[PDB]
């Protein structure tokens, strides 16, 4: 289900990286009662940030932890908690780090089955929060985790339901009264996509964030990639539409976008293809 690591169950190695948040640490875990060794990534969140007691969060952590079965390829398994001071996530370590870093650092090799057949897979594995009601409330490029460039997975979700700011990956809603919906994660998926189909580039790119909630109001949405056909653009479009029953769900995109990988050529123009 998930383990109570104790602080000698796992080592710390290199750090992965390092964020606002806290620290992600590449590591080796050590079960209670077993002689394997198991590659780990250790998310360090930073201390004084839950207003919940360490109690609150553990239970928590637990209803969480049933996201995990039966399960789905396209979402993260949480290894293991460890509570001290701080939050310590334990999770098995993908090293191909995260989809954002990989979409940059391959922009010119990746092709159109790749992208299409990712959003298809984001879509998946995101519609699998919503049949277990979990609101993931931060999803983007970067919270896609890479197992294989074949296999993604997506991370992070319900941590600020955990505990409690990205505002270009927030809808309208969100931005404005902090109100989380399933139908709130199609808006970050739009953006998801559109971050995949511009090979990292950063929605609404030197835009502040303090205009961003009135520059919404205005009718300005992220331009459309220059790789979308205008069938791509309809469903990035639809996700950023103002009413959240307007935009649609989960379920539809893994139909529309696995239709959209039937013939890549006919929605996404390439070098290669
Ligand atoms: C491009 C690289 C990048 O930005 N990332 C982000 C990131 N996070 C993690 C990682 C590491 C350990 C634990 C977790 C998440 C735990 C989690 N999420 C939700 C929940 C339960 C429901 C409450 O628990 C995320 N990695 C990462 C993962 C594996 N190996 C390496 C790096 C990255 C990469």
């Amino acid at each position: 289900l998930l383990r109570i690591l104790k602080e000698t169950e796992f080592k710390k190695i290199k750090v992965l990286g390092s964020g606002a948040f806290g620290t992600v640490y590449k590591g080796l875990w050590i079960p209670e009662g077993e002689k394997v060794k198991i590659p780990v990534a250790i998310k360090e969140l930073r201390e004084a940030t839950s207003p919940k007691a360490n109690k609150e969060i553990l239970d928590e952590a637990y209803v969480m932890a049933s996201v995990d079965n039966p399960g789905n390829p396209h979402v993260c398994r949480l290894l293991g908690i460890c509570l001290t001071s701080t939050v310590q996530l334990i999770t098995q370590l993908m090293p191909f780090g995260c989809l954002l870093d990989y979409v940059r650092e391959h922009k010119d090799n990746i092709g159109s089955q790749y992208l299409l057949n990712w959003c298809v897979q984001i879509a998946k594995g995101m519609n699998y929060l919503e049949d277990r009601r979990l609101v993931h409330r931060d999803l983007a490029a970067r919270n896609v985790l890479v197992k294989t460039p074949q296999h993604v997975k997506i991370t992070d979700f319900g941590l600020a339901k955990l505990l409690g700011v990205p505002i270009k990956w927030m809808a309208l809603e969100s931005i404005l009264h902090r109100i989380y919906t399933h139908q709130s994660d199609v808006w970050s998926y739009g953006v998801t996509v559109w971050e995949l189909m511009t090979f990292g580039s950063k929605p609404y790119d030197g835009i502040p964030a303090s205009e961003i909630s009135s520059i919404l109001e205005k009718g300005e949405r992220l331009p459309q990639p220059p790789i979308c056909t205008i069938d791509v653009y309809m469903i990035m479009r639809k996700c950023w539409m103002i009413d959240a029953d307007s935009r649609p769900k989960f379920r539809e995109l893994i139909i529309e976008f696995s239709k959209m990988a039937r013939d890549p050529q006919r929605y996404l123009v390439i070098q290669g293809d």
